[PDB]
């Protein structure tokens, strides 16, 4: 599971090694490449080469290529002069399987022309014409590929934040930024309890309508058109339970003060608010995945930042809110705790 | 290799890291971080938002590209070494070359299907795009030089006069061999986008009185008549043709051998099967990649072909290399 921990340290020390880093991307667009072209589907069975190329309108030399290149990175298994997808293929790969992780790889492929642009991003105090805020209102491509692609990645955490002990007593839930909405949902599931409010932005709206019916949620969760920047958007409001579940990084740091402040008073006397974010030290380098997310984000959108997780629960226990923690692999989930008196 | 789903999504998103590393190559900002730069100078001196500059810095940080010394990041050892301009052993050059493929990759499904050469593939890049050509060059002068000197040490030598250099391009093998045995003196027979690349590397090692370039179509046969040498190599380029037009070409660099001389053919090694060793698969789709017939020929193949011609075979294998040394007879 792509959750799973992750080391200190992940400094390069040979030249070889440098090399290497610099030739990685063509392995990315091969399987990138495989992937679009639905190839997979057609090795779902045996075939040859000429049999490949016919259907794909491949020249059957090139098509053979490939074929073997695939084979030797344990996609696929030469039986005699056919191919045929491995177990790992078959599972991952091919579009009728329910663990088939296209709109992950789809989600990847769709960044390879931003990655280039780095010196521009670095140099631009507003977004770019290519970041996700000016990208997901025409591309729905990218932006389903995008939602699809966390509700996939997002499952490990999921099944961690709905066993937690603040929902058992709980009765109302608020989700900020919840987005395709498949925390709350599974925690509703779990919890029959509880009802639910998504607060979010318009580009999320029907990717929550999906969830919520598909979870058969109908009425128990409302969706609010929210702007969590705006504090008077969050006037009147008021639950057991306030998520800020992995989204933090798309505010810079004041931004971030200020939302949180906002989240922690939407809080019940007795309640909790649950921050989860990946785990980043105050030194920014360590793990070091934590560094490479940060940029990652920056990338994807103009204030796009990991913040230090000692720095998110500093500002939870300035408004007020007793924190405790849980490590998810590679994620901190910190939750901050209001007295009841 | 792949084996769980994680290993798929890494290989997916791993593209990241090359597109890094490019960029900061491409800028030169190893050169600036040679002294100790604050993310707040860093940012000044490129005209950058100074928060984005600080992500960066700690995400080249986190690749042990650049020490955090207090506020301050400075280049490591590995990068001082090997990133910073005025090093003797810069692989600007390599990265160059890398990250002009970029663009490259994503068109597979073209390549695959197209009989003729795209505007991308070297063929057709380095008669238009004299950057990319000399990147590429450059590049695989560096890159040749484990092997040349294993070339360059061969018995073979020992005893010639005279050494042709078959698509020879940089020439690096030929002038490391002439450089090792001094009685020896060569001819590079290539291409003219070549030639300018040959010069260097001839002059570099004081070569001029002792090689010369010619401009040979390697698939003509015309252009093989009256040629004649002790030793004919064809170093690291047979992937470069199809298999009817490797066989002509060999056929060819055989019939240029003198009697009692030498065809020496370095090639990746490649099984009859054309999965193992597996890094080969992926050099003969990058060969693919970079150029219209580009395709690795499996090594027992090769080797029958040169026994075709006349020459008995001893092979040996060097790394991800295979050596094959076409042995002509005396007297014929």
């Amino acid at each position: 599971t792509i959750y799973e921990s992750t080391e200190d340290k992940a400094a390069l020390t040979s030249v070889v090694d440098l090399v290497k880093l610099s030739d990685q991307y063509r392995q990315s667009a091969i399987l990138h490449y495989a992937v679009a072209d639905k190839l997979f589907d057609l090795t779902q069975t045996g075939r040859t080469p000429a049999e490949v190329a016919a259907s794909f309108g491949m020249v059957e030399g090139k098509a053979a290529i490939l074929l073997h290149a695939l084979a030797a990175l344990g996609l696929l298994t030469k039986e005699g002069d056919a191919f045929r997808n491995t177990a790992l293929t078959e599972r991952y790969l091919t579009t009728t399987s329910a663990d088939y992780i296209g709109p992950i790889v789809e989600h990847q492929y769709l960044q390879w022309d931003n990655w280039p642009r780095l010196g521009e991003i670095l140099r631009s105090e507003k977004p770019l014409a290519f970041q996700q805020e000016s990208r997901f209102a025409h591309d729905t491509r990218a932006r389903d590929a995008f939602n699809d692609a966390m509700v996939r990645l997002s499952q490990p955490m999921v099944d961690v934040v709905s066993e937690l002990g603040v929902f058992a007593r709980a009765r109302t839930v608020i989700d900020l930024a919840g987005g395709h909405g498949t925390y709350l949902a599974q925690v509703l599931r779990r919890h029959p309890q509880l009802t639910g409010q998504i607060w979010d932005l318009p580009t999320t709206r029907d990717a929550a309508r999906k969830t919520i019916h598909a979870h058969d949620l109908g009425g128990r969760v409302e969706f609010f058109e929210k702007n969590l920047l705006d504090a008077r958007n969050f006037e009147g409001g008021a639950a057991d339970v306030v998520m800020l579940n992995d989204c933090l990084h798309y505010f810079d740091a004041r931004e971030a003060r200020e939302v949180i402040g906002h989240a922690a008073g939407l809080v019940k006397p007795g309640g909790a608010l649950l921050i989860l974010t990946m785990t980043m030290n105050d030194d920014r380098v360590t793990p070091a995945l934590s560094a490479d997310f940060s940029l990652h984000m920056m990338v994807n959108t103009n204030h796009g930042e990991l913040h230090p997780t000692p720095w998110i629960a500093g500002v939870v226990r300035d408004a007020g809110l007793a924190v405790g923690e849980r490590s998810i692999g590679r994620y901190t989930l910190l939750i901050g705790q209001r007295s009841s008196g």
